[PDB]
């Protein structure tokens, strides 16, 4: 009985109070070692026009979420795996009179083919580059979480 509506983007009807989204972290091997991807929103104003990992609307089904979750990612990079995707914890930030629910997702290319492609709305930075990057707390929290289950060690 999921009450409330998801995706206040459309015609302003429901309050932001109920806002859920599923963000994922895309990483790929490089000369240095491994760099992640960071996209910026066209929005302008408060918490608008900032850099942060790509995300998609919230899905009730553990499958629908991952499915669409990738769709977006592809829009930026392109070829995105499926099995490599795995949910790693979550990030829920409580605002003054609002409640946001971000789903932390990790996705890295063990040894698959690179993307060597990206639109003018997405930039490929490193792990140390992201931090210094202007990112909203919410997002900054998703990273530390994604780092958890992630290591170079064999697999």
């Amino acid at each position: 009985g999921s009450s409330g509506s998801s995706g206040p983007r459309k015609a302003s009807r429901k309050p932001p109070r109920e806002e859920s989204s599923a963000t994922c972290v895309l990483e790929q091997p490089g000369a240095l070692g491994a760099q992640i991807l960071l996209v910026q929103r066209p929005n302008s104003g408060l918490l608008a026009g900032l850099w942060e990992f790509p995300s998609v609307t919230w899905e009730p089904s553990e499958q629908l979420q991952r499915k669409a979750l990738l769709q977006e990612l592809q829009r930026w990079a392109g070829p995105l795996p499926a099995t490599h995707l795995r949910h790693l914890g979550e990030v829920v930030h409580t605002f003054s009179h609002i409640k946001l629910t971000y789903q932390v997702y990790g996705l890295a290319l063990e040894g698959q083919t690179p993307v060597t492609t990206v639109p003018p709305g997405a930039r490929w930075l490193t792990q140390e580059e992201f931090h210094t990057a202007a990112v909203s707390t919410a997002m900054k929290k998703v990273f530390r979480v994604y780092q958890g289950q992630s290591g170079p060690s064999s697999g």
